[PDB]
């Protein structure tokens, strides 16, 4: 009954979001870890901020604690850039977080979640990264703000149930509810 999973997640920070945006961004993710983190579980988070390239804020082996993490998440800094590329952050997860060596337990039939926030299309197609972290049992959850439409954020998202889409960053926590309920399959 005591919830196992890997969470990463993978932000972008480009220009398509301003800075105080972005801290908006932050705090969405603080409340998921606040609500899916309970007392006994072992979830372990990692976070990645992109632009046009990936830069590493933290693994899932560094912070063992809910309260560690959530002070980790809320003391990344925007970084800004132009030309957010989704398949280069996708294929980063894929070399540097969904490893053993970074603290995933993708060998152990850990339950693996990609948690991807985007606003805006990418300027490479991530479908083939997507699908290739979706056969080894990753599961890609997209949440796309502003200028995402349907058919960029189904190239990210595993299927349609992990497929989410806003207007902008105020409003990412209607879809608290439902992303959790998500996650909450996703590790059944």
């Amino acid at each position: 009954e005591k919830k196992k999973a890997d969470i990463v997640f993978l932000l972008d920070g480009s220009i398509n979001f301003r800075r105080d945006s972005f801290q908006e961004v932050l705090r969405f993710v603080s409340e998921i870890v606040d609500t899916v983190y309970e007392d006994g579980d072992s979830i372990q988070v990692g976070l990645v901020q992109y632009n046009s390239d990936p830069t590493d804020e933290f693994f899932l082996k560094d912070f063992s604690t809910k309260r560690q993490i959530i002070d980790a998440i809320n003391k990344v800094v925007y970084k800004g850039g132009r030309h957010a590329n989704t398949k280069v952050g996708l294929e980063h997860l894929r070399v540097n977080h969904f490893v053993p060596e970074a603290g995933s337990r993708l060998d152990q039939r850990v339950p693996q979640i990609a948690f991807v926030i985007t606003g805006g299309k990418s300027v490479e197609d991530a479908q083939d990264v997507s699908l290739a972290l979706t056969q080894r049992g990753v599961k890609v959850f997209a949440v796309g703000v502003r200028n995402i439409d349907s058919e960029e954020v189904g190239k990210i998202a595993s299927n349609s149930a992990t497929a989410f889409r806003v207007g902008n960053v105020q409003e990412l926590s209607e879809l608290s509810e439902q992303v959790l309920e998500t996650l909450h399959d996703a590790m059944h």
